[PDB]
C-alpha cells in the first residue's frame, strides 16, 4: 500500500501466510469454521512474534561475546501499549503482513484492535521509560529494562452519569504473548527480620522471602535487528511458605500481592507499605541478576564501567543502598570502596518539583521492613554531611535543610537527598525544570557538587509516533525526503524548503483532514456521539490534576458557550472541545473536574442554539492506544499548566510532531519547541515562572480577577448557582471554592490572556493555508524532540557509552 511500510514480497507474503495457519491450527487449536477475530489476532501475533526470536538470541549471544557496558534502566512503570504493529514497524513486516492477511481474507487494521494495551504505567514517566527503551534499542544500546510485571495495569475508566468508574485492568486475561517467563532465573527477595552485629560484619536475619520470577519481553529497534529486552519481575510465595494447611496456602496471596497492582498516581506521593514493597522488590531482584550478569562477563573497581543504573526518578532510590548493602555486607568490600563503585554506577533523573510527589519515607517504615537498609542510609547521611560541613563551616541550617533525614512529627527519609548524594550525575527533563531544579529544590546540593547536575530534555520515539500511528503523514514526508529521518528526525528540518511548496501544502492538510474523518468515524462506531469534522479540533489529553489545568480549559469553553448566546447569530470559527485523562481514584478534585466537564457537555451540546458550533467531549479510557487515534487527528494541542509545573511533557510533543499548532504556557518542554519553532508559530501565552513568583510574593488573591473581569463573574456565578447542575445545585461548591480562595495553580491569573490567545488560534484556522504553514513549520523542527536525540545524549554525557545505527546480521 504505502512505502514506508516495506516490501510486500512474493516468498515472505506466501511464508506469512502458512506459518499464520501454522499457529492458528497447532497454536490455537482451531480451524477457519470456529476461529474468531481474537484467534486470527493471536494467529499473526505468533507469526510476527517468531521473526523476533531469531534476532533476539542473535542480540543477546552478540552482547555476551563483546561484553558492552550494559545500561540499566530501573523504572516502576513501563507504559508500553500495543505490541504488534509496532513489532512490524521495526522489523518492516508490516504490508507484508497487511497483504498476507488480506489474501487469507482479513482486515489486519481490525485484527491490531485486538490487542490489550500493556498499561504498566499512570502517564508521562511511564511512557517515557517506554520511549526510552525503544530508543536504546535502535541505537544499538546493550540496555535492559527492569520493572514490575503487575497482573492490574492502570485501571480502565468508565463514565457513568458523568462521573469516573474504575474497573480493573485484567490485561493478562487472554494470556500475553510478547512475554516470556523465565522461571529458571527466579531469585530471592528478603523483607523484615532484623540486623545482627558479629565478629565480622553485620548480617541481615530472620527475614520474609517472596521469589522474584522474571518475564521477558522482547524490544525490537527500528530496522537493525537489534532486540533488547525488558525483564519485568513477578511475586511469587516460595513453597515452605507459612508452611491450618488450607489457610496457609490461601495466605500466599499476602506475599504476591507485591506484584499485584499498579498504583493509579500520577505525580503524587502515596507513603503506603505496599508502595514500598514493590520499590525494593524491583530493586532487590534486579540488582542481584546485574550482579549475577557481572560476574560472569571479585573486583567491582570495573563494575562502574560495566554497569550503568538509570533511576526513573526515586521510585528505585533503594537500589543505592541495597549497592552498599550487597557490596559490604555479602562481598565485604570496605565501605569507601563500595560507595565509589555505587556513585560511578548511579544516576538519577527527577520528574518532578512538585512537593506532594516528591518520596518522604516514615522511618518507622523502614525501621521494620528493611532494618539493615535504614542503618546504612544514616550512615550514608552521617558521612554525606560531614563533607556538607566542611565545605560550609557552620552553616548549621545548611546540615539540617541537605540531611537525608527529615526531623519533625514522624521523621522521615528524602530519598531525593538520598538519590543526589549517591549518584554520578542528577539530570531533569527540560531547560527550564533543570534550571529550576539547581535554583530552588536542590540549591544547596547544587552548590556543593555543580559537577552532577545536568539537563536531559525529555522525546517521544518518532517509530510509534509518526510512523505507526500517522502513516500518512510519513508518507507524504518521505516522498519529500526520503525515509531516512525515521531514525534521524533532525531531517525534518529539510521540509522547510516545502514551506511555500503548494503540493505540499494541499498533501498535509489532506492527511489532517483524513485522521479528523477517522477519529470522527471511530466516536460514532465505539462510542455512539456526532460530531463535525470540520470544527478545529481542539484537544487536552492527559492525567487529570490541578497543575495541567483542564479547569483552566473548562473556563474557556464555557466562556465561549457565553458568547456564543449572548449573540447567537454572529459567526464563530466551529470547534470541538476534546478532553480525556484518567484521574487517580482517591484524587477528589480530579474525579470532580471530570464531572464538571461532562456537565459542561451535557448543556452546551444539547443547546439548540450553538448547533454544530461548538461541542464538549470527554475521551473515555484515555491511554496510549487511545493517544495514537487522537493525536493525528487534533489540530490544537492544550499544553496549559501553570508555569514552572510541568517537568517537561511529552504529550506536546506528539503533537507537534503530527501537524498540530500549541497553544501554551512557558512550561517544561514548551519553552524549548517555541524555540525550536519560532515563538511567531506557537500560541505562547500566560505568565512564566518569574511572573509566578513575583504574584507568590505579593499574595494570590483571585477575588480580584474575579472583580475585573466580568465574563469571568459570570461564569463563577454560574457554576455556583447550579447552572450546570439543575438538579444538583451545589454539586460544584468545591470547584468554586478552591478557584476562589486555595488555587495553587492560579487559573484566574492566566484566565485573560488565554482567552485573547484562544481569539488569535480561531484567526489563523479561519486561514486554512496559513495555519497549514505554520503547522508545517513546526513539524519541520520538531526533530529536537525524538527520543533518540536525548537517549544519544544519556549515552555520553551520563553513561559513558556510544550510540551505533549499525545494522546486525538478520
Ligand atoms: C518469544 C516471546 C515470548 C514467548 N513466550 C513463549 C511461550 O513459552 C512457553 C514455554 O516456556 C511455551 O509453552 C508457550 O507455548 C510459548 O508461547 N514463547 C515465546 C517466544
Ligand atoms: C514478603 C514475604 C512475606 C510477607 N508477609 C507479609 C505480611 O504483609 C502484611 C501486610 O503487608 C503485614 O501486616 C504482615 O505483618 C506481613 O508479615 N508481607 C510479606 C512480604
Ligand atoms: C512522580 C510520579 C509520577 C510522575 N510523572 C511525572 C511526569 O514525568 C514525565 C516524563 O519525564 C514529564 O514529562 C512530566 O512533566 C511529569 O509530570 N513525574 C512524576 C513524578
Ligand atoms: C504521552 C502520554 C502521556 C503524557 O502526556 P502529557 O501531556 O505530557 O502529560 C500521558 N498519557 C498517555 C497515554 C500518553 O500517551
Amino acid at each position: 500500500q504505502i512505502s514506508v511500510r516495506g516490501l510486500a514480497g512474493v516468498e515472505n507474503v506466501t511464508e506469512l501466510k502458512k506459518n499464520f495457519n501454522r499457529h492458528l491450527h497447532f497454536t490455537l487449536v482451531k480451524d477457519r469454521n470456529v476461529a474468531t477475530p481474537r484467534d486470527y489476532y493471536f494467529a499473526l501475533a505468533h507469526t510476527v512474534r517468531d521473526h523476533l526470536v531469531g534476532r533476539w538470541i542473535r542480540t543477546q549471544q552478540h552482547y555476551y561475546e563483546k561484553d558492552p557496558k550494559r545500561i540499566y534502566y530501573l523504572s516502576l512503570e513501563f507504559y508500553m501499549g500495543r505490541t504488534l504493529q509496532n513489532t512490524m514497524v521495526n522489523l518492516a513486516l508490516e504490508n507484508a503482513c497487511d497483504e498476507a492477511t488480506y489474501q487469507l481474507g482479513l482486515d489486519m487494521e481490525e485484527l491490531e484492535e485486538i490487542e490489550e494495551d500493556a498499561g504498566l504505567g499512570n502517564g508521562g514517566l511511564g511512557r517515557l521509560a517506554a520511549c526510552f527503551l525503544d530508543s536504546m534499542a535502535t541505537l544499538g544500546l546493550a540496555a535492559y529494562g527492569y520493572g514490575i510485571r503487575y497482573e492490574f495495569g492502570i485501571f480502565n475508566q468508565k463514565i457513568c452519569g458523568g462521573w469516573q468508574m474504575e474497573e480493573a485492568d485484567d490485561w493478562l486475561r487472554y494470556g500475553n504473548p510478547w512475554e516470556k517467563a523465565r522461571p529458571e532465573f527466579t531469585l530471592p527477595v528478603h523483607f523484615y527480620g532484623r540486623v545482627e552485629h558479629t565478629s565480622q560484619g553485620a548480617k541481615w536475619v530472620d527475614t520474609q522471602v517472596v521469589l522474584a520470577m522474571p518475564y521477558d519481553t522482547p524490544v525490537p529497534g527500528y530496522r537493525n535487528n537489534v532486540v533488547n529486552t525488558m525483564r519485568l519481575w513477578s511475586a511469587k510465595a516460595p513453597n515452605d511458605f507459612n508452611l491450618g494447611y488450607i489457610q496457609a496456602v490461601l495466605d500466599r496471596n499476602l506475599a504476591e500481592n507485591i506484584s499485584r497492582v499498579l498504583y493509579p498516581n500520577d505525580n503524587f506521593f502515596e507513603g503506603k507499605e505496599l508502595r514500598l514493597k514493590q520499590e525494593y522488590f524491583v530493586v532487590a531482584a534486579t540488582l542481584q541478576d546485574i550482579i549475577r550478569r557481572f560476574k560472569s562477563s571479585t573486583n567491582f573497581d570495573a563494575f562502574p564501567d560495566k554497569v550503568a543504573i538509570q533511576l526513573n526518578d526515586t521510585h528505585p532510590s533503594l537500589a543505592i543502598p541495597e549497592l552498599m548493602r550487597v557490596l559490604v555486607d555479602l562481598e565485604r568490600l570496605d565501605w569507601d570502596k563500595a560507595w565509589e563503585v555505587t556513585v560511578k554506577t548511579c544516576a538519577y533523573t527527577n520528574h518532578t518539583v512538585l512537593p506532594e510527589a516528591l518520596e518522604r519515607w516514615p522511618v518507622h517504615l523502614l525501621e521494620t521492613l528493611l532494618p539493615r537498609h535504614l542503618q546504612i542510609i544514616y550512615e550514608i547521611n552521617q558521612r554525606f554531611l560531614n563533607r556538607v560541613a566542611a565545605a560550609f563551616p557552620g552553616d548549621v541550617d545548611r546540615l539540617r535543610r541537605m540531611s537525608l533525614v527529615e526531623e519533625g512529627a514522624v521523621k522521615r527519609i528524602n530519598m531525593a537527598h538520598l538519590c543526589i548524594a549517591g549518584s554520578h550525575a542528577v539530570n531533569g527533563v527540560a531547560r527550564i525544570h533543570s534550571e529550576i531544579l539547581k535554583k530552588t529544590i536542590f540549591k544547596d546540593f547544587y552548590e556543593l557538587e555543580p559537577h552532577k547536575f545536568q539537563n536531559k530534555t525529555n522525546g517521544i520515539t518518532p517509530r510509534r509516533w509518526l510512523v505507526l500511528c500517522n502513516p500518512g503523514l510519513a508518507e507524504i514526508i518521505a516522498e519529500r525526503i526520503g525515509e531516512e529521518y525515521i531514525s534521524d528526525l533532525d531531517q525534518l528540518r529539510k521540509l522547510l524548503s516545502y514551506v511555500d511548496d503548494e503540493a505540499f501544502i494541499r498533501d498535509v492538510a489532506k492527511v489532517k483532514q483524513e485522521n479528523k474523518l477517522k477519529f470522527a468515524a471511530y466516536l460514532e462506531r465505539e462510542y455512539k456521539v456526532h460530531i463535525n469534522p470540520n470544527s478545529l479540533f481542539d484537544v487536552q489529553v492527559k492525567r487529570i490534576h490541578e497543575y495541567k489545568r483542564q479547569l483552566l480549559n473548562c473556563l474557556h469553553v464555557i466562556t465561549l458557550y457565553n458568547r456564543i448566546k449572548k449573540e447567537p447569530n454572529k459567526f464563530v470559527v466551529p470547534r470541538t472541545v476534546m478532553i480525556g485523562g484518567k484521574a487517580a481514584p482517591g484524587y477528589h478534585m480530579a474525579k470532580m473536574i471530570i464531572k464538571l466537564i461532562t456537565a459542561i457537555g451535557d448543556v452546551v451540546n444539547h443547546d439548540p442554539v450553538v448547533g454544530d458550533r461548538l461541542r464538549v467531549i470527554f475521551l473515555e479510557n484515555y491511554r496510549v492506544s487511545l493517544a495514537e487515534k487522537v493525536i493525528p487527528a487534533a489540530d490544537l494541542s492544550e499544553q496549559i499548566s501553570t508555569a514552572g509545573t510541568e517537568a517537561s511533557g511529552t504529550g506536546n510533543m506528539k503533537f507537534m510532531l503530527n501537524g498540530a499548532l500549541t497553544i501554551g504556557t512557558m512550561d517544561g518542554a514548551n519553552v524549548e519547541m517555541a524555540e525550536e519553532a519560532g515563538e511567531e508559530n506557537f500560541f505562547i501565552f500566560g505568565m512564566r515562572v518569574e511572573d509566578v513568583d513575583r504574584l507568590d510574593q505579593r499574595g494570590y488573591n483571585a477575588q480580584e480577577y474575579y472583580d475585573r473581569i466580568p465574563e469571568l463573574r459570570q461564569i463563577i456565578e454560574q457554576l455556583s448557582s447550579g447552572f450546570f447542575s439543575p438538579k444538583q445545585p451545589d454539586l460544584f461548591k468545591d470547584i468554586v471554592n478552591m478557584l476562589m480562595h486555595h488555587d495553587r495553580f492560579k487559573v484566574f491569573a492566566d484566565y485573560e490572556e488565554y482567552v485573547k490567545c484562544q481569539e488569535r488560534v480561531s484567526a489563523l484556522y479561519k486561514n486554512p493555508r496559513e495555519w497549514t504553514r505554520m503547522v508545517i513549520r513546526n513539524i519541520a523542527t520538531s526533530g529536537k524532540f525524538s527520543s533518540d536525540r536525548t537517549i544519544a545524549q544519556y549515552a555520553r554525557e551520563i553513561w559513558g557509552v556510544e550510540p551505533s545505527r549499525q545494522r546486525l546480521p538478520a
